[PDB]
């Protein structure tokens, strides 16, 4: 696609911390775009939509190479169309946001400058943030996690992608997600299939895979953190059900591991760690800090601050395995005592730290799930499994709860807040900034 | 031996944090204890010496089961003969104290009651300390460690020694040290030669082995980190020159790794890190807090605070091995680019975890080095090699450094102060004092 300026496009500014071995940290200055999916999409002469609804104008985007030429990304009203909001070193993003049409989340990319994306290499490195999650029910997800994408969105292998990092094209995921309107320059109106239960999306013939660090998928009553290792590390497009993952026919059919090695601790056991309210380690109707770390191993482990009380990662014990560090033997026992050969298949943490060893992209977004519900982050899923299944109980959320329209109907205030970014060296990010 | 009540035994008390997961820690009171080498040895019917000097009574000690039976270990001054002070969470060891006769350092052990050891188990816990080294001077090593010994020091095993660890009895380490004047409840008259350079000290036809864990041997100039496994974990008596470590002919000959997989910054290369004034790092002129995390896997982390800023342990790059965690992959580099086999011969870290699942006595002590001039912690060995030989520089002290019968005459006030001394699990020890 090409970029149109019927709308303007101001990127919200977003500060952060650098962090040195030597003790210090600076300020660096970024900004947040929002990915191509959530933008209007029109003909590149007129303000025609090319994609309205759930559908595709037959007339402008026949096939997808013509789509691709017709076709434009405009600019994000942040604040009054999306939701998204940022003061200095703080991001607030809305659920549900009525403006001429109804909005329902976003997801968005870390800027270095104007026209690219911030690559950040995780490995010997750690990250921390604040986050307040006070706001976020059953069904929601306020996700912190970044991805093997390139910098420029694509431009430089796809030429007919000249909207780029500005207009947040480029995404994958190790989901290889086939909602995609735009992949590799071209669209994804060649086996387009409307959502049945979303009158907004779809799903096309290409996907767009690549590895993705899961650093935070949270809501106010469970929390996850999930490297997922693809056998190709960046983007790279996939076909059809070819392309594995969620919305494919078989999840375990492409390049991805959808699944991840997972850790929940609320799955491994300790169902009194992270909760609203006094009665929870850590209280989530407060704002808290958690920091993760890439050790050169490819081990990673994980701390909490809250109220200046420090708390790593629980323990769990699970099958031979035991400790708090998130390593090979972890990964394996986990496989072992609930199941599953995904990440395994992919190669684990020793393929996923060829990704960490590169550069990623940092991702921010609030999303529902219209394809379980949040079920596998909250409660107990498969739903028909009882807390006897080994992982089976991910949090104490009813098995009926997170049905899209339902939680966009009661809780369209929800919101997440992702704030104080610090990035350096391990060991370095609990320093005063600068 | 038995003991003699000539002198009271008071053991200065010590207390330190107990912390946990659930972030408050709270204080223990314990105190320490002298090693029975440092004692007056006597008949048990007068005060007639059984050792004096570096000799044996050989109508006392005609024997090692002869001497046991006639001989005590009575108590210690600890200030005025010792140059041992405590005050709250605080211990002060002086290096050379005159009071009838000179008194050169000493080697304590933190204990639970008036009669036994405390036990400290490593594995998935981290032990944080304070220490004040800015009047150590090169050749000097004020050391905190971890020894596989009896809580009773050896008692229960070896009714022949009724001392106990209430005078100190039971010492081990992976030295498998021969100068013990007691082993197994026995003298080690037999086979004993007097050292050439020290009026004080001898070497016996007995040594005593076991696992150590030497968080801590430095001095103003230099610092190292050193795991030693060995073959039996715990306590263990060898025989002579089978005994293996710095005493014997061949120091590989034994059960024990005398080596060790060390981490010292400086001798890895970072020569900026660890030193006297504002130069460096970590200004050691000035305390310094050093904490110690000993992960599941058998891995050990480290990092360091001063004046509120914290450092992880530095980065370190040695063959293929990159990183700043002490593990399989550093100890292995380590061994294939300084050279030697010791530490994997004896089970590496593998072999080294089976000690931290286990008790483990905390070990105070200030020594000089009648062997090596401690040239192998803070100057070039051997002295011979150059800079070029990787490994061979450890410090900046001159070669010509650390001659024990100078630097006692030049530094007697000398001294190593530890303090605020806090075990509990991996993340938990920065948590408040209770
Ligand atoms: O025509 C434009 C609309 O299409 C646009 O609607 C947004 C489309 O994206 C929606 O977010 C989806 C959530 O799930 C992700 O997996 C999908 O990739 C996203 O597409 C968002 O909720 C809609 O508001 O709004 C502007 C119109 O001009
Ligand atoms: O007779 C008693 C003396 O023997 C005693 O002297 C102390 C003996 O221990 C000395 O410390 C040695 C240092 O190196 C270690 O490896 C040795 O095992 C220790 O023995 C200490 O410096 C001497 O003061 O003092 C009291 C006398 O009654
Ligand atoms: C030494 O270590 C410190 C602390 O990590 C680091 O900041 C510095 O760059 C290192 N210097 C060298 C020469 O390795
Ligand atoms: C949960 O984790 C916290 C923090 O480590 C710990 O203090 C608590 O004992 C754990 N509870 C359970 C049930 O595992
Ligand atoms: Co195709
Ligand atoms: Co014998
Ligand atoms: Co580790």
């Amino acid at each position: 696609q090409s970029a149109c300026t019927l709308q303007s496009e101001t990127h919200p500014p977003l500060t952060w911390q650098k962090c040195s071995s030597g003790g210090t940290c600076t300020q660096q200055t970024g900004s947040v775009v929002i990915d191509a999916n959530w933008r209007w999409t029109h003909a590149t002469n007129s303000s025609t939509n090319c994609y309205d609804g759930n559908t595709w104008s037959s007339t402008l985007c026949p096939d997808n190479e013509t789509c691709a030429k017709n076709c434009c990304l405009d600019g994000a009203a942040y604040a009054s169309t999306y939701g998204v909001t940022t003061s200095g070193n703080s991001l607030s993003i809305d659920f549900v946001t009525q403006s001429a049409q109804k909005n329902v989340g976003a997801r968005l990319y870390l800027m270095a400058s104007d026209t690219t994306y911030q690559e950040f290499t995780l490995l010997g490195n750690e990250f921390s943030f604040d986050v307040d999650v006070s706001q976020l029910p059953c069904g929601l997800n306020g996700a912190l996690y970044f991805v093997s994408m390139d910098a420029d969105g694509g431009v430089s292998k796809y030429p007919t992608n000249t909207a780029g990092a500005k207009y947040g094209t480029g995404y994958c995921d190790s989901q290889c997600p086939r909602d995609l309107k735009f992949i590799n320059g071209q669209a994804n109106v060649e086996g387009w299939e409307p959502s049945s239960n979303n009158a907004n999306t779809g799903i096309g013939g290409h996907g767009s895979c690549c590895s993705q660090m899961d650093i935070w998928e949270a809501n106010s009553i469970s929390e996850a953190l999930t490297p997922h290792p693809c056998t190709t590390v960046g983007q790279e497009i996939c076909e059809g059900d070819g392309c594995g993952g969620t919305y494919s026919d078989n999840r375990y059919g492409g390049t991805c591991d959808p699944d991840g090695c997972d850790w929940n601790p609320y799955r491994l056991g300790n169902t009194s760690f992270y909760g609203p309210g006094s009665s929870f380690t850590l209280d989530t109707t407060k704002k808290l800090t958690v920091v993760t770390q890439f050790e050169t191993s490819g081990a990673i482990n994980r701390y909490y601050v809250q109220n200046g009380v420090t708390f790593q990662q629980p323990n769990a014990e699970l099958g031979s395995y035991s400790g708090n560090e998130l390593n090979d033997d972890y990964c394996t026992a986990e496989e072992a005592e609930f199941g599953g050969s995904s990440f395994s298949d992919k190669g684990g943490l020793t393929q996923f730290k060829k990704a960490t060893s590169g550069g990623m992209v940092l991702v921010m977004s609030l999303w529902d799930d219209y394809y379980a519900n949040m079920l596998w982050l909250d409660s107990t899923y498969p739903t028909n499994e009882t807390s006897s299944t080994p992982g089976a109980v991910r949090g104490s959320c009813s098995t009926s709860s997170g049905v899209p329209a339902q939680v966009e109907s009661q809780s369209p205030n929800a919101k997440v807040t992702f704030s104080n970014i610090k990035f350096g060296p391990i060991g370095s990010t609990g320093n005063p900034s600068g």
